[PDB]
């Protein structure tokens, strides 16, 4: 059985074996079954029978209570703002620089109803109820993603500071040459790694790669795994990094690692490397 076929076998049953699905999703999810897989992996849609339109209605009940070129559409941008505004209202202890985090969920849920070229698709072409389902599903699946990293968005963002300190500790131990190169040109970890934590590396990768990365994050508690992905990401670019001979050139490269042409192969290689690091440095 092919990869796509194994997934369709798992998803055609009334009761989905969540453990087998997580195991199958860790090496990536076929594009064809990603919407339903993300609803299950996030925990939004329960796996066993022992709900969806009610969760969707609950989201619009919060809105009622208040009373890329695809992303250059005013309706798409207003939808991104609304989802985050509702999320912020629902989390009073808490982001704004996380508007990006909606994007992979929106593209994945839109791909369910769009054949090909979702990049140039006009959302005014979809029915209002279809667009409402994409919006409510993106809110609930992004809520599940943020639940694990809520410490990142509380007063003074303690989660991010702690995560960046965890990355420096890790990098100084795994790759002291790169660590000392940062110290030589006065590059602080927070100057490039803040955004890696805050946006879960999505500002460093093409959208397709973030989607493939989040298949694995959702198939896991991943908040600790991300730290090893960030470490693997720095090590992947260590030669280009060490070739930088100034603060400005070094910081620029760190914030714009050359991943434009990356796809599923590179993300798979990045994740396998992050697993190796986590395994090898688990007793440190």
């Amino acid at each position: 059985k092919t990869r796509l076929e194994k997934f369709r076998q798992l998803l055609s049953s009334q009761n989905t074996d969540l453990d087998e699905l997580r195991k199958c999703s860790w090496p990536g999810v076929p594009r064809e079954v990603r919407p339903i897989t993300w609803r299950l992996l996030s925990g939004y849609l329960p796996a066993n029978t022992e709900t969806l339109q009610r969760k969707r209605e609950e989201y619009f009940g919060f809105i009622e209570q208040y009373y890329i070129p695809l992303f250059q559409q005013p309706l798409v941008q207003e939808i991104f703002e609304r989802i985050l505004f509702i999320w912020a209202i629902r989390h009073p202890a808490s982001v704004q620089g996380i508007n990006d985090l909606v994007t992979p969920f929106f593209v994945v849920f839109l791909s369910e109803y769009v054949e090909e070229d979702v990049e140039n698709f006009d959302v005014t072409n979809l029915s209002q109820d279809m667009l409402r389902s994409i919006e409510a599903d993106s809110f609930w699946c992004m809520s599940k993603l943020l639940d694990g990293i809520q410490d990142n968005y509380t007063f003074a963002q303690p989660g991010i500071q702690k995560k960046v300190k965890a990355l420096e500790e890790l990098v100084s131990r795994i790759d002291e040459q790169v660590h000392n190169h940062f110290r030589r040109y006065e590059v602080e970890y927070l100057q490039f790694a803040f955004r890696w934590m805050n946006n879960l590396l999505m500002r460093e990768l093409p959208l397709r790669c973030t989607i493939r990365l989040w298949d694995t994050y959702q198939s896991e508690g991943f908040s600790h795994f991300h730290l090893y992905v960030c470490a693997a990401f720095l090590i992947k670019w260590r030669k280009e990094i060490l070739d930088e001979e100034d603060f400005q050139g070094l910081l620029m490269l760190l914030q714009n690692l050359p991943t434009i042409h990356w796809g599923n192969e590179e993300i798979g290689l990045l994740l396998a490397e992050a697993y190796r690091l986590k395994y090898m440095f688990a007793d440190a």
